[PDB]
């Protein structure tokens, strides 16, 4: 009664009308929940989809609608339910043609391609909660990337009117008369032929190497099949990347995760950390590419190794909040030739300079790690020892405080004038921020920089606890001695 | 997998108005189906549910409702339809306090129990079909068995009168309300109480048997590891029950209504194990004036083994229906059928289970083996010996969607030779010999062999059962002239 119990709940249960903590929560990653939990039910889909069905115009979607999902059991229904009302208010869905899962990126590229080519602009819907065991809606507008707040916020107020009004002006087709109506997509197929156009694929299959690539039950599995039974690619495909370790031999393993936008890094040495691999990618990838005026992005809590990489490169870096879709614009404009969070997600450009895809690609950071070992005559950790010893080496921590419901309130309200310390573990503080660098939006939370650390804290948008992040060049005993004034000064300004 | 689609179109399919092939088809079984096929959908269960709940009253039960599920996928939601429908009638309904998942028989006993103590009558509603692919809805009455054909008749056209208005007269509860009036019921705790009073434990925990069973991911493991529990029982819980190194082990379906014994011999053939249980049932407890319960495809050596033990043989139409009223009244101590289905009366001539009971067969089995100092299979070996051993065969004939038809007009007159495999045909029948209703179908009997033929309800198939006490060779010849009798019958 765990699984059949969970769609019977997607089913069964509704989300309290005067209940705000149930209601639909469209945030930066969409809609999450659970129908355990009442947060992800039938009756949240058929909002969201009503919503998106008539704000599509106005969000400048005229055209095809992209429909996919993950491997996630609640995506299912999801699934079945988003098509029935898209379908019914006679917008043309494009379902998946070969198997039933669509990984995030092979959307993404859908809906660039089609936009790059016609006027009536497509956008796109995946049902994926990412991860543990609950549902997710998300939405991609013609950018083709993760929808920007005005566009969420806009959707959730509806989608939650709806709702708060009992859903009696959500329109619906039975599935099996929408399914006739869904219009089959090759998704792979398109991936396949164009990612040859970021990556070099020839680079790969000449290389000698033998890749493995772990599918981790996710939705990646044709994608990889046909990728490498079609450019004739050394990878076998053997059914982030959690325990792909099982086998380090192969000269380099690949893993993604349910809708396969992040990544994980396997070798020899084992599993890779995130924040090491972006590092190493985005070295060789300034090393490669010719990206004219085309800076770094990457989010306020991502690795500040990167920022020495750039400016090794005599690149520039353009931070911004957390939030893959603040990189969005910058990627679907050329202006950001690599951009990635700490989380274990990135994209990049393709050659020509234009974008591959604008959300967070776990296969193209895949087939990357092959090119980088390719290319170069080292593996990607191997690369990453030759950054640390160069730039620096990081030591990354995070941690969470927890908070009385009025100091998470607090905290809010804090801002870079109240956090002024002269010193972080024995260092000048160069800077204090509470808005991004890059594109100086707030950023929920402060950030405190030094020469060789920094750290940062924000409001965890779902329990009362505040997320502090701190990482240092100088070691563990001093990335402690960091941690601890954070946690300190955090105490003192929520006093 | 192909399960989350599997329970999605439970909920996203429907069946076809227009055709009858997918409307509620409520038979001896009650109504079995699947969404893949969109003949097991929530509009099924709703239309089934809602029909049960106004009709109630007539069929006489007033009082609680008890309900239950098995670990069929599809039983899950079937379960939170069919409680949020009976909710919203006021109904009071039982449900499974420890676990999930309970067993046809355990249902089968509370009822009784229920309405051996009280005015307001109770009775019961199962969610399991069959494959895992599919889903079943049954409902027994007061009788605490399986609901005859009137009922069964007026559940279905109710039901698909609603299905035909569109379900404009079903009422029900969000499944949370629902769940709050639900009082919860301790099945199996009912069950380890009252079956000390239907089979000896006590010889069973002294026994030195190692016993091991085997739920097979079905709904009767926790009964089977409270059994063990509260009664010292040698049980082992753990038909691929092949994994032998108990001196007895028991296999049970997903509603455990059907049971499976092995022994270091192997697998015992359902018929082979009834044989034996009979015996020691009548060898054993005193049931004055009880006679013997099977269908008329049931294997003969059982009519033997009654007849050995001077007791009548009471035969029936396929269906454990046939038998709800003997166990319920007492005149029949024991109720068995072919498919590996059973029970039996209470040492006192009290009914423990109007229904198959899974459970019930398979604590026998040990009690059997403890009493006698000899496995049911070794007694089966003794009975064959000394009263005749049975060759028993089994065989499907597709027909022609028009013999299909034909077939439902064979009668007695049509299929009569004067010989069955060079012996001389003592009678043929198309009615059963213990209540006198028509059998669907016409069975042929010989001194040493019979068969039987009839009409498969859910396909173009005409079920073909021959037996013989003559061997492997001579079923052969009974099973020849009995489809080519068929096919001349059918032309």
């Amino acid at each position: 009664m765990e699984i059949t119990r969970l769609l019977t709940l997607y089913y069964e249960a509704t989300p309290d009308p005067q209940n705000p903590l149930e209601g639909v929560r469209f945030g930066t990653s969409g809609h999450r929940g659970s129908s355990l939990k009442a947060t992800f039910t039938e009756a949240h889909v058929l909002a969201i989809a009503q919503a998106i069905a008539e704000l599509r115009p106005s969000f400048g979607a005229t055209g095809p609608l992209f429909l996919a999902k993950d491997t996630h059991a609640l995506s299912e229904p999801a699934w079945a339910t988003a098509l029935s009302v898209f379908a019914a208010h006679g917008i043309e869905v494009r379902v998946e043609a070969d198997g039933d899962y669509t990984p995030t990126p092979l959307v993404s590229l859908a809906i660039l391609e089609h936009n790059a080519h016609h006027e009536a602009k497509a956008d796109g819907v995946l049902l994926t909660p990412s991860p543990p065991e609950d549902g997710g809606f998300k939405y991609n507008p013609p950018t083709g990337g993760p929808a920007n707040a005005r566009i969420t916020r806009a959707i959730e107020e509806r989608a939650n009117a709806l709702l708060q009004e009992g859903l009696k002006g959500v329109k619906r087709l039975p599935l099996r008369e929408a399914l006739a109506r869904a219009k089959p997509f090759d998704y792979a197929g398109l991936y396949v032929e164009k990612v040859a156009e970021a990556v070099d694929l020839e680079a790969i299959r000449a290389s000698g190497l033998r890749i493995g690539v772990d599918p981790l039950g996710g939705a990646s599995l044709r994608v990889w099949e046909r990728l490498a039974e079609s450019h004739g690619l050394p990878l076998e495909v053997v059914n982030m990347a959690g325990l792909l370790a099982l086998k380090d031999r192969f000269d380099l393993a690949i893993g993604n995760d349910p809708d396969a936008d992040r990544h994980g890094i396997v070798t020899p040495r084992g599993l890779m950390n995130p924040n090491h691999y972006l590092a190493a990618a985005l070295h060789h990838l300034y090393t490669t590419r010719s990206w004219p005026g085309a800076k770094v992005g990457k989010t306020a809590v991502t690795s500040a190794l990167l920022d020495r990489v750039a400016q090794a490169l005599g690149r520039e870096v353009y931070e911004t909040p957390v939030g893959f879709k603040h990189f969005v614009a910058g990627l679907l404009e050329g202006w950001l030739g690599f951009a990635g969070e700490e989380s274990a997600g990135a994209s990049f450009l393709r050659f020509d300079g234009r974008p591959f895809s604008t959300d967070k690609d776990g296969i193209l950071m895949g087939l990357l790690a092959a090119e980088l070992m390719a290319k170069r005559g080292q593996a990607p950790d191997a690369l990453y020892e030759a950054l640390a010893e160069k730039l620096g080496r990081p030591y990354y921590a995070r941690k969470d405080l927890p908070v009385s419901p009025e100091a998470k309130a607090r905290l809010a309200r804090l801002s870079a004038k109240e956090v002024h310390p002269s010193t972080l573990a024995g260092e000048p503080v160069l800077q204090v921020l509470d808005r991004a660098t890059g594109n100086g939006e707030p950023l929920g939370g402060i950030k405190v920089v030094a020469a060789n650390a920094w750290f940062a804290v924000r409001p965890s948008g779902t329990e009362d606890v505040a997320k502090v992040y701190a990482e240092s060049f100088l070691g563990e005993a001093h990335l402690e001695r960091v941690l601890e004034e954070a946690t300190a000064l955090l105490h003192k300004a929520l006093a």
